[PDB]
Formats: C-alpha cells, structure tokens, sequence
C-alpha cells in the first residue's frame, strides 16, 4: 500500500535472516569441526524515475537522478572455512586435519559426504565409522580383532600393533578431499558437506602431499565460532531490526491519519 | 477543483518519496559499501498573477507581485558518497578501497559494473568473484591450486605463495576505477553501479597512484548511513506529511460547506 | 532491454493509497457540484411553469 | 446502484478472507508440522467501454481504452511447504521427515491421511499411533511387549531390543509418501491432508532414496509460520480494509446528496 | 461476527490449556513419582471455499 | 497531427506510445508534432527542459537523443477555436503560429 512499508519489510526480513544465522552459530558453539557463517547483504533494484545523466535540456544532463530503492535482502550465507583450534584427547580414534582437506564418509544413499569432524569409532565388524550416525569412512579401514594399539600417521597410513609381531601391520590408508572453493559446499547436516557446481570437482590424494593437510591422531578441531563476535553482531542486528519497525510504525500511523482526516 | 488541493497533493507526494528514501537507508544499515541517499526538494513554478517590478504608475513599480506557488516536489535522490567505517575481518578474500575508487566486475550482459563492495570469494575454477551473484572481477584473478596463502598488496598486486617455493607467485593486478561524480552513477542493485552521462568518463589505473585509493585486504567498508539522522528525518517527514493532510481536510470541509449553503 | 527474473521475490502493486483517497475527495465534490447545476435548472423550470 | 459500491464491496470481502488466513496462521503458531498459508489476490474482469487498439479513424488507433475493472477477490490460498525448524526432543517416538515426504495414517473411513506431524505414541495393543485421535500409522508398526528400546533408522527401519536377546530385532519399515505438488493436498484438519486431482499421484518409497526425505528420530518439525510476516500482513490488510470502507461511505454520502438535491 | 474472531478465540483457548499444562508441571516439581505432561496441538477443520484440485 | 492533416494545438500533456513507438495522445491517439520515435531497446525516457527527448540504452553511456519537441504560442490564444478533445484550431484572430524551442523567445 505504501512503498516504505515494503522496503521496511525487506529490512525486517533481512535482519531476521542475519539473526537466525548468528543464533545458529551460537547453538553450534561446541560442535566439532563446525564452520561459522555470515550473512551477506545487498541492496535491491532501484526504481528509475529520473534517469541520472539524462539530457535535461541541451548541453546539460541530470547529475543525480531520482532513483528509489526497493530495500535489501541477504543474498548469500557464506561459510567461513578457517581452521579451528585443536583439542587434545586421550582417544586414539579421533583425528584432525592440519590444513586443507575433508574426511570422506559413505552416506546411506551411496554418495560420498565430506566432513571435518574427526570423532570416529568402530562398529561390530571393526570398520572405522563416525561417532554420529555410523557412516563408514572412505576408503574402508577395518581393525583386526588381534590389534592391541591403533596408530594413524601423518600421511594417513593406518597401522596396528599385534600381540606377537614386531613392527606395525598396515591395515589401510586414509585419503582426504580438498576443494577449490569449500564455501560452495552444501551443508546436509550431521557435520557433513556435499560438493556443488560452485564448489568444484573433488580432488583426492594422500594427506601431507600436494597442499593437503596432515592427519593428527588423538586431536579434534573445535568450531571456529567467536562468541564475542556473535554476541556483538546480535546486538547490532537487533538495533537495525528496530530501525525498520519504526518505519512500519510510522507508515501505519500515516495511513491511519489519512483515513481519519481524508 | 481548488488550488490548495493540488498544492498539498504535491506536498504529500514529496514527503512520501522522502520517507521511502529514508526507509531504504534504514533497510541498508548493514549492507557493505552502501552509500546513503538524501532527497532534494525544490518548489514548483509560480503562477504570475501580478508581475513583480511591473510599472504601476510612472516612477513606481510593484515591490512584490502576487505570485502563487504550485507546491513542491523531490527533484533528485543524491547519493552521499562519503567514506564509511572499516570492518576488520579474518577473511583474506575481502578487500576495501581506502579512498576514491570502485571495483569493476563483469556483468552477464558483457558490460562492466562498478562496485564498492569488497566481499569476494572463489568460483569452481578459482576465479575471484563477488560473494553475491558470483560475477567475475575485472581483471580476472585466478588463484592456482598450488597456493597456500593469498596476499593482496596496497597497490592491488595479487600474489599467492606456492608450497615448496620460497618466492611469491604474482597472479594478477587489480585496477580500480574512479569517477569525477560517483553520485551520478546509476544504481542497478546488487551493490553495483553503471556509468551514466553525468557520471563522467571512467578513469582506470593502479590502486594508489593518480588519486586512486588503496586496496585493504582483510577489511570491509561499512555503510555510511546515520541511523540517528534517518530517524530524525523520519519524524520530520511524518509531520510535514500530516501538515498537508490538514490542508486537504480543511479544503474538503470548505467545499462541503459551500455545497450545502450555496 | 528485457528485465531479469528474480526468484523468491514478488512485485507489489504500484497503487498510491494516499493519491487514491485525495482523488476520491476531488471526485466526490465535483460530482456534487454538477448536481447543483441540475437542481438549479430543475427549480428554474419549475418557476417558469408556475409563472409563464 | 453505483459501480464503486460493487467494486469496493469486493475489496472488503477479499481483505476479510486474507485476514481470516492470517488469523489461522497465528492460531497454529505452535502446531507441529504446520504449513503457513498465503492469500493470492487477483483482479476481476474489466468492463470494455472503449476498445484499446480499436481504430480511431484511419492510420490511428486508440492507444489506451476506457476499461473499468470489476474489483478484486482472493482466488486461492497457497500452502507454503517450506521446511520448518527442527525441535530436539528426548522422546523416542516423535520423528521428523527431513525433506520431502509425508507420514501415512489410517483414517476411520479407510482412506490414508498424510501428516507432517511426528508426535506418535502407542495404544493398548502396542501399535504405533498418532498422539491425537490415535489413528494407526501405516504401515503397521507393532512394538513387541519384550522390547526395552525403540530405534528408527534414517531409512525408516524400526528396530527394538528384546530382553536377553542380542542383535536387535526388526519390527517393521516406515514408508513416506511424496507428492509433486504438496500444496494441492486438501487439509482436512487434525494435522492431516488428503490427495487431490492437483496434488499428484502418491509416490511411496523408502525415506531417503528417490528424492525422499529422511526420518529423524527424537526430532520434531515446528510450524514454518513467520510471526513477523503475519503481523505486518495484518497491518496492511487492516488498512486496505479501511480504505475500501471510505469509498462505500463516500458513495453513500453521494447518493444521499443526490436524493435531497435531485 | 467475523471469521478471524473465532479463529483467534481457538488460538487463545489452545494456549491457555498449554500454559495451564506447563504451570501444572512446575507445581509438581517436588511430587515424588510424577510424570510431566505436554500439550499436543492440532489444527481444526478447514472451510472448503474452492476445491484445491 | 489531426486525421484530416491539419495541426491541432493542445494544452493537455497526457501522452503515450502506439504500436510503432511514436509519441501520441492518450485519448484519440493522434501523433505529436514533431514525431518522437522511442526505440524498443530503451529502458527509460527523459524529456529535457527545452523539449529534447532522450532514451537510456543498456550497454551505452551518454543517453541517445531521439528527437526534439517544439511548442507553439499564439499572440491571442483566446481566439483559438475549441474543437473538443482538448484541441484548438488556429483562426484569423488567433494570429500566426510562432514555433520554436520550448524555453526561448
């Protein structure tokens, strides 16, 4: 009914999208291998009433044209894929990537999902699976029942020590996947990602060689959320939220006044 | 039907446009690189009943003539291109122009759109693109997958560091475009500007020489909107809007009285 | 010269409710004032019938 | 009597239907698995007095004809089937579909009702039924009396733990039905829908393959209503409702004037 | 008088029963062997103005 | 331009475009002298103070001028012949039409 009503609606919706992003980051403040997200704003199209530079009279053009904006929206939710802090634990099955790389797991549908979460465990058959829904890690790493200690090297080589044999007996190899633009990955929940068209083609390889990170055993990657930054952003986004509500309040009082008078 | 009815209509129209401009500024109170807009008011033509300066008798002229105004209107929306505050981020692919200058990106139609936004990311091919719709940045900056860190200098020189190589690998050189009248650019949304007739010829060069600003890596430019100014202008506009509603209401009651009596 | 397609976005009507209400004020008064002329002629013709 | 009386009366009825839609969305603001509704406005036919484009003399055509609209009405109420938030609960019998798909229940008449609500429980015979009227969930899932725990897999496989016995026993399979247009489902209340001619053929399959959503145990899907939009839409709907009353009041006063004068 | 008045009445009544259930759980926070209760919400019937399909 | 061929003078400014893009009257549809053809690639129309018509074209700076409007004044506009449709015809007592740029003389 009023142009300022629609513009302020876009302002209210964008701030709700921003606060929902910050609230998501605060909720996952203890998730392992969680990447924080930030909302990217951009102004919408501008209504072209008077064209800037239009030939208003000869040898003269409109310096500033009458152009009214249509509001703003959150155009994207960018994942900040910066490395998180390392947690030291006594568990031998939780690993971390020191640098670029993703662990690959087998989804129930058959596809390969990429995860930075290193909390792994074993199932009844001894295959190394995630400590969440139990998705097996690609390639399969099976621990023999005679193993007394499990060690994962820098190059991702999984070896065990068997009672009655000097030198470790290799049982598998870990490979991690990197992407040119990890921010284009699709979050499918459960600390998993899927490649998209904007992410690029997956590129496998041994960890440690050719830019890939190193597998650190008995170590976990904390979420990269800074609650100090998250809390301050909520306060700012709340203020901007109330800025647009005053415009809706002002417009509503304007329309009410015209009905009573005119 | 009545001159005061048409004059106050122009007053209402101007205040509706003024409020819509303010509503757009408050909506973009968190947009990166958004320049606030202010509506410019000018009175309309004056009807010439009695000519000021016309000779009524010899040696005597009308000191002030009966000139009736036609109202007021909003003639232009001036983009106040004053610099905004800098946001310090941990991202390495977001830049800022410290001073005059616009980033140039390649629009899908083929032309070049000029942006003050510095939030950039990577596509599947590694080309530096905008963090919104994903437009490539002019000139193209392709980061090879042999790099471990990206550093962008003050002079816009994009250099990456190759693993197993003690030497920076120069992979691009950003150039920024300044306009004599940036307020004359046509806002097309998505934090993008298009050159116009009154904007002037684009002058491109190295970012830091010949009056161009400096490229600031890991830094973002906030919007220059003043929420304190917008709200006070919102209150003032609401009152002036109600001023012309009373005049229309009084004229409406005047005509109704005349219909009943005359 | 064709416009672009924007997903998850709808185009509001361009009506100006304040403009419509003011135009309603003008239209009502001009409507009543034309009825005054017809009423005036009706009384004029009535007076002629009684007099002439 | 007057064209404006009929046109404005249509506008009053349209806004009332829209307000009735807003009230229902706010009423079901806490209903689990509830989908908000949006009223779609469209104009009525246009009375053709002068044909736009008809030839006004030779080599000249009417660029715009005298066409009068007949008002407006609410032609449809659209179910916005966007996914709501996920509620983390401790109960083991309340599941949520993550993505497309609906649960299947047995109506008393024999037909199959489709629900996004996941709050389930058991009846005296141990069948997994809904938490409302107690309709059984298709296919039947009878929990044995010897079970100590209930687990529902991502692919909808339900298993229990019999006392003493190892290797948890499978008790049944959950199958969710998908529709190409879930908005065409007819809401019959009780958090239930029915397939219609426009909804499409019921596509049954395993929950997690063939584009279907996955079953999330101990999780619930909150209503997707946005209280911010509902209240703002109520503001606009109330004003436009008052706007149309002004026209009818103006027409009423105009006809009163004519009766007294003419 | 108005459809929205009756719809919102049900919403007010539904939340009163929900708040009453929550307040009962808080009251029995020290009662030995007490089982908490949760209110289950459902929508009422729908008036069929135009058939979706 | 009237259908008969003569030129009619109007104070009404409500104009629009026909199928071919020429500026015409919003009523009966008569063209405006001189003809102003708006190209189909334009995105906005700006009419200058002195009647210069320009259009904004995407891909081009410095908006293209497509025509120049001229207006006619009369010494005695009250001597014109009102023919309806907000149109006047010149008469003997109206005076010679004086045509030029809208803003000079």
């Amino acid at each position: 009914m009023h142009p300022a009503l629609w513009v302020s609606k876009t302002g209210l919706d964008a701030q709700q999208t921003n606060i929902a992003t910050i609230s998501n980051n605060l909720a996952n403040a203890s998730t392992v291998g969680y990447k924080k997200s930030r909302a990217v704003f951009e102004d919408l199209f501008y209504q072209n009433i008077n064209q800037p530079g239009g030939q208003s009279s000869q040898n003269t053009e409109l310096p500033s044209g009458l152009m009214l904006g249509a509001g703003s929206k959150v155009v994207a939710t960018q994942k900040v894929h910066t490395h998180g802090n390392a947690q030291t634990t006594t568990n031998a099955l939780d690993m971390m990537v020191e640098g670029d790389g993703f662990f690959q797991v087998t989804l129930p549908d058959g596809n390969i999902g990429y995860t930075r979460n290193g909390q792994f465990t074993l199932n009844g058959e001894g295959t190394l699976v995630t400590s969440g829904s139990g998705y097996p890690v690609e390639p399969e790493i099976v621990i023999p029942e005679d193993a007394i200690s499990i060690t994962v090297g820098t190059d991702g080589e999984v070896s065990v020590r068997v009672r009655g044999q000097q030198d470790n007996q290799v049982v598998g190899q870990l490979t991690i996947t990197d992407f040119v633009n990890p921010g284009g990955l699709e979050p499918i929940g459960q600390n998993l990602y899927l490649p998209t068209g904007a992410s690029g083609d997956p590129q496998e390889g041994v960890p440690g060689l050719d830019g890939l990170g190193e597998i650190r055993q008995s170590m976990l990657e904390a979420s990269n959320v800074n609650v100090t930054e998250e809390l301050v952003n909520m306060i700012e986004a709340q203020r901007v939220y109330e800025m647009n509500s005053k415009v809706i309040s002002s417009v509503d009082k304007m329309m009410s006044f015209v009905n009573q008078q005119l």
